Formats: C-alpha cells, sequence, structure tokens
C-alpha cells in the first residue's frame, strides 16, 4: 500500500491547521516516517499496509522538551528543599565531579529517554557532559534529540577550558553527521554555553561563527536570577541581554532558558534578535528563581517553548505536568484567567519547542510533509471523564500515564503503554545500582 | 489472630512520630479498622490473620482533601480559560440551575470518589447541594467524608433561604447520626456557609450556636479575592476576617478556604481564634485569585491544609499533583527554596486536613489507636527511580497512578490499583451520559 500506517482516532489536535483547534473522526496517514495526509475517516481513500483503531483517544504532536539534562535522571531528587547554593556546592557539583563519565551519561540518558517516551515526549533537548553518549542513547532508542554540547570557561572532567569544550562540540557534530545510525537526522548537535556569567565573550563569538558555519543550534541560560542580572550590571554595566546583543550573539537559532527577570528593554532586544525563550516553571519555582512572565512575553510575540530542566530540580520529566504548571502559573502571574489558554500551552510544548531548537521545518505539528512524531492519549479513564473540550483536558486534567502510543519518524516507541526499544526492568536495576554507588561509594 | 491484617512495606511515613520522618522495614498491624501497632518487621511478634507483602512501596496516611465539590466532577473542564465572572454567569450557574438534583449529586459524587480513591485520597470534604446524596455515596464506597451542607442567603433549587439551608443541614446531620450504614462514623455532616459576602450575620451566628450544640464542623471561604476584601471594607468597614471575628464566628472548628489576601492583622486574628486555612493552589492560579502565602502562614504557626477545589476549576482531584503544586509555588512566592519542605507539604495534605475538618483525633497520621486510613505507593517505576529520599519523592516525582492499595477504616477500597467498591466502566458510562445531557439537552 502507498501508506505504511493509517491511525484512526476520534480526536486529532494538529497544532497547525491546514479554524477549530481539533479534528473529529479524522485519520493520520504515514509513509516512510512522514505524514502523508490528515483526512476525515469516512472520506479517506488512501489504503494503508497497517491500520490502527484507537477510538476515544487524542492524537497530537509528541512533546518537545526544550531544555534538560537527561543523564541527571540518576540524580533524581538527590538533595531536595535546599537553597541553590547549598544544592550546588554540597550536593550536585561533588556528585558530578565524582560520578559523571561516559557510562553515567549512557545509562542516565537511557533512563531519561524511557521516562520521556512513556510520558509522550518525542524530542528532547540536552545540555550536559559527554553529549556523544547522550546522542548515542537517543539513536538506539529512536527518539529525536538536540544535544547542546556544553561550553564553560572553567575546568571539569569533561573539558579543561572553553576551546576544548568547543572542540568536543565540533567533534560530536561531525560524528553525528557521519554516524551510520543517524542517516535520518534524528540526532542534532548544538552548542550549549551554560550562561553569560560562566562563558566569556571570545568563546561566545566563536560559537556564533561556528554555529553558522556548521548549521548548529545554540542554547544558553538568560536572566535566570536577579543575582545574575545584578552581577552583569556590575561587571559589564549591561543587562546580560544587552551584553549578548552587543556582541551579536543573539539570533533566531539561539534559545534562551528561564528569563525570569524581564524588563521592556529585554523584550525589545528579544523582538529585534528573533531568539526564543524556554520556560521551565517547576524548576524556577523549586529553586526560587522567579516567575517568567510568559503572558507578557506572549503578548509581545516572543517565541516561547517549555522544558522540564533536570531531574535534580524538578524532579520528573513529565511534560503533561510541566505544561499544566505553565498554563496555571501564567494566569496567577498575569492576574488574568484567560492568559495562556490550553491551545497556547500545548503549542509552546510542541511547535514552540521545535521552533526554539531549529527543527520546526520537520517536526512539532501535524502537517502533511512533517515527521510522524506523534503521541496518542487515551481519554477513557475515570479522571478524564466527562470531557467537554479535549484541548483543555490535555492541559488541565490528563495524566502522562494516559499516553498509549508514541511514534517518532513513524516508528512505534511505545505500544499500548509499553516501551519497544528500551527495557524498563533493566533501566530500573541500573538506576538502583547508581543510587547505591552515589549514596555509599 | 489478634491482628486482622499485617502490612509489610520497605518505607512507612507516619507523619506523626511515636526523629526521622520515615521508618525502614517496619510493618503496620490493623485490627477492627484500627492501627494496633507499627513495629520493625524483624522484631514483630503480633500474628495476623492476613499478611500483605508490599516490598519497595511507601505506606503513608491517605490524603485528606480538605475542600471540594465532589459532584462537580460532572462539570469537569466545563468551560476553561475564562474569567471568574463569565465562568460563573454563562457556564457554571446555568448548568447548576438546570442539571443539579439528587441524581446528579449521587452519580457525580460516585465518579469523584472513584477518582479520589485511585489517587490515594481517604477523606474528602464536600461543600455542595444535596449533601445527603453525597454522604450516601461516601457510605456505599467506604470512603471517609465531611459534607459541609451549603448555606447561602440566596435561593437555589436546593433551598430558598438561609433558614432552609440551615434546616436541611440539621436534617442531614441527624440522618447520618442515625443511618444504619454509618455506625462507624465515616460520614460527618457540617455547615458550609459559602462566603462572608453571600451569608448574613444572623445565619452565621445561628451556625455558630448550632455547630456547637450538634458538634458539627464549619467551612467558609475567606479572603479568596481582592474584590471580596474591598467589598467587605466598603460594606462593613472591616476586612472579612475582622467581621467574622467580631461576631465570634471564627474558632477552632472553622476551616477558612483560600486566604490569598493576607495582612498582619489577619494573621493575628487567625492566631487568636484557632481557625485553619485550606490551601487550594491550582484553583487559585486557574481563576487568578492570587497567592496564598503558606510559607508566611506556616512561620506564624497557622494550621494549614490542602484542597483541590472542584473539577470545573482544577480540573482533577489528584492530591499528589495539588501537594506538589503547593510545595513548589510556596518556594517561588516566598522566594525561599527551603520553604514548605516535602515533609511539611505531606503533613498539610494529611494531618493538616484532618485537623481542619475536626477529625485529627481519629485520622490523618499513622499512630496506634487511629483509624487505618492508609495508602500504598509503589516506587518500582521508571519515573520514581533512583530514589534518595522517599519523603521528597512523594512530593516532587510521584504520579497518583503509583497508588497500589488504599484502606479506609482498615477496609480495602483499592487493591493492586483496582477499585473494590465502585465499577469504573459504569461510572464512565454515566459520566458520558451526563456530558451529553449537559452538552445537548
Ligand atoms: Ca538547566
Ligand atoms: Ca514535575
Ligand atoms: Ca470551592
Ligand atoms: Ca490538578
Amino acid at each position: 500500500a502507498h501508506a505504511d500506517l493509517r491511525i484512526n482516532s476520534h480526536w486529532i489536535i494538529p497544532i497547525e491547521n491546514t479554524v477549530s483547534n481539533i479534528l473529529i473522526d479524522h485519520c493520520l496517514l504515514i509513509k516512510d516516517g512522514i505524514i502523508l495526509a490528515i483526512e476525515p475517516q469516512s472520506s479517506c481513500q488512501i489504503p494503508a499496509t497497517e491500520t490502527l483503531d484507537l477510538g476515544q483517544q487524542v492524537l497530537m504532536p509528541g512533546w518537545v522538551n526544550a531544555h534538560g539534562h537527561a543523564a541527571m535522571s540518576l540524580f533524581r531528587g538527590l538533595a531536595d528543599d535546599l537553597p541553590l547554593m547549598t544544592w550546588l556546592q554540597e550536593h550536585v557539583w561533588p556528585a558530578e565531579a565524582q560520578h559523571v563519565d561516559e557510562h553515567f551519561v549512557k545509562q542516565g540518558t537511557e533512563l531519561a529517554i524511557a521516562e520521556m517516551i512513556q510520558s509522550g515526549t518525542t524530542t528532547f533537548a540536552d545540555m550536559y557532559f559527554y553529549p556523544q553518549q547522550s546522542g548515542e542513547a537517543a539513536l538506539a532508542a529512536g527518539i529525536r534529540a538536540v544535544c547542546f554540547a556544553p561550553v564553560l570557561d572553567f575546568p571539569t572532567n569533561y573539558a579543561q577550558n572553553a576551546d576544548e569544550y568547543i572542540r568536543k562540540a565540533i567533534e560530536c557534530n561531525d560524528r553525528f553527521n557521519n554516524h551510520p545510525m543517524n542517516e535520518q537526522g534524528l540526532v542534532q548537535i548544538g552548542f550549549g554555553p551554560h550562561a553569560p556569567y560562566t562563558v566569556s565573550d571570545e568563546p561566545l563569538k566563536e560559537i556564533t561563527m561556528l554555529s553558522d558555519q556548521l548549521d548548529m543550534p545554540v542554547q544558553i541560560h538568560l536572566h535566570e536570577t536577579d543575582f545574575e542580572v545584578s552581577e552583569s550590571l556590575e561587571t559589564f554595566n549591561k543587562r546580560p541581554t544587552q551584553r549578548l546583543a552587543d556582541i551579536g550573539f543573539l539570533n533566531e537559532r539561539v534559545s534562551c532558558v528561564h528569563m525570569t527577570q524581564v524588563d521592556d528593554g529585554d523584550i525589545k532586544i528579544l523582538q529585534k534578535t528573533g531568539a526564543s525563550i524556554i520556560h521551565c516553571p517547576e524548576s524556577n519555582l523549586k529553586l526560587a528563581s522567579g516567575f517568567c512572565p510568559i503572558a507578557k512575553l506572549s503578548a509581545a510575540n516572543i517565541p516561547l517553548a517549555i522544558g522540564t530542566d533536570g531531574a535534580a530540580s524538578n524532579n520528573d520529566l513529565d511534560m503533561f505536568s510541566e505544561t499544566k504548571t505553565a498554563a496555571l502559573l501564567a494566569k496567577g502571574v498575569s492576574q488574568d484567567a484567560s492568559a495562556i489558554p490550553a491551545i497556547e500551552a500545548l503549542t509552546m510544548a510542541t511547535l514552540g519547542g521545535a521552533r526554539a531548537l531549529g527543527i520546526d521545518d520537520i517536526t512539532g505539528s501535524l502537517k502533511p510533509g512533517k515527521a510522524a512524531d506523534i503521541q496518542a492519549i487515551d481519554l477513557n479513564t475515570l479522571s478524564s471523564q466527562p470531557v467537554f473540550d479535549p484541548v483543555s483536558h490535555m492541559v488541565y486534567c490528563t495524566k502522562s500515564t494516559q499516553v498509549s502510543h508514541v511514534w517518532v519518524n513513524g516508528r512505534c516507541l511505545l505500544k499500548n503503554g509499553e516501551l519497544t526499544t528500551l527495557n524498563e526492568e533493566t533501566l530500573i536495576n541500573h538506576a538502583k545500582a547508581w543510587a547505591s554507588a552515589i549514596r555509599t561509594p
């Protein structure tokens, strides 16, 4: 048959229309990992090799988790309820210096990926050590990934200095351009300078040039805390946004994480440079970083996305919960019950992330021609019934465990709630082994 | 055997110690619905008729959902993303006037109860029409309930005026004191005056007298919105807290819901009168009501509890998610990452609710002599591994679907994730029937 797979579902939320936000009794037709068409089930005349009848479920794009540190799944809830400073100095940094190597990153990324697939995520962004390990795990699992190879001014086990961080990013990009398993381009490598206060101007400019030459996305923290903004004003006499804008670092391919400290000048700079904002509400709350004013940013037409951050400051990788927090918090922050309606929250969590990571041409919404990165959510459960508008249900009363199926590039990674490329029992054993090693070395 | 049931579990979080917040390899012994003892498994010499081996699970008190409207499960996500005023006038109130009767409340409460049990809740507070229907559903399900019979100044189908609302509350209390199925006292009736701006001084004073004479708890909204506080200042020249204090309405048996508008005078009044505060973070965010400063309230030793509110402004009844929101939001609001640590969030969500509803003598913590209201949470799942401190995991990375077992008064209401006194498929059919009736009458 022309189509590999036909999926029938009562509801489809395409995110991009091709003027209601939802389609009733349509089907998706997929071929070679690509969406061929979305059409009414009754009218459809495209035969399919295989057909799946989902019934009372919602099909929508898989989530794009636009900021994370996948391998830190192995530090899940390592040290909760402590100030950023104690958390970092007495727990996270020693644990990183002692435990994080290629094996840690491999097993941690596998664990994260399995959690993410089970909660409907089809693309993750990763900013962490040993990105080749992370990228390789993504390849074996079949999940789409953007690994923002870290760049820092300071030495770690992974690299001694900015130039070495950059070298390894270039090497990793080259390795994935040429990897036998990566012909489909599921894994992209980018540059992940941590933050303006940990990376100097020179490496940042190198990143800009290299990012352009090698077609790589860039991610950086921006205005995460009042402290970082004050520090920048003391040291550079500029807000970080201004510093980055003045050296030409900010542009469309850059995503700026957090942005809890926002003034009108920041917004103008963001509008000018075309950069995206990645919202991480739960992590911002948990660490007391502040309140990203996504309502205000949205009204200013700033591109917005959503990330969970890492499992040591969340502590899960559940985009259903993160998107719900984003939609609820925004109404409180803006004092406006109509701010960030459900369709907008879903859009941030899918197409917004795709745009932020530079991959919206291929994924992030259900449009003919885009990749078949799809999640199916089963609504026939007590906590989801009755349903009046499935779009708002997705955001306000859906558990991630309702995800029944997941496809990436048209490949089934989750079938009736069960992982198809990862072994849950094995991953859990490895997690427990690492916990013991971390707990009592 | 002396004990009816022995439950073995790797972790027990008793909430009240009898100085670590958790017990390793202990067991719970239950007899006649009562906790006989909590002892090390190895040392235990109390035989039991039946023994359950749970392994890597946490036993803790079932949640006390201290404010809700159970039957509004049938309005789940009725009209999302609208301002309080449109929400009420164009959606909720017409739907209530048209659909809410004894049959609505029966089937809605059953649906809510099933959702709540599946997410580990063992006591719910309800403030809604036809409390006898709600109470009767609680009795048949086996869940503990406090039904705060509504009192209002204005006419509804349920009652024409304050005196009639009060009459029906008295009748309902009497009916449950004498109900053949209620000998164990699972169901308590209370008074639920909606808010200072919908109930006059006279009925409020009657409630105080009757509450005392009949040993009934009282629940009221207090300082939910800036509008209500301003309105009270115009009309009475007092903050609502002051109005209620001056007529002697506030006392230990009263729970005050929301409290997003707080000044130092409010706190003093609350400290003086001994009343409890019920925190409903997601509903407050969703409707843009404001930010209850639970960190500040906690530091002032004000008794605190947690509620989900109703399914039209949440939109689920999941106390795992609500407690996590409470713990996270509080750090952001107070700008203090150490504020409302996990053990304190759990305590609010269990013992805090018990105290608020006047039932802490019998439930809310795992102490010898208290009721066996218990939930078991399975940690052997991908998203919960690894685990370093189960207490903080409960709050920061646990899904409600991890609840494997639930007991109320030592009766199993949920066995391996399956309801034992309610039929899930039936409830869902009824929910869909009501949705159709509500959607297209
Ligand atoms: Ca981060
Ligand atoms: Ca989370
Ligand atoms: Ca309410
Ligand atoms: Ca909720």
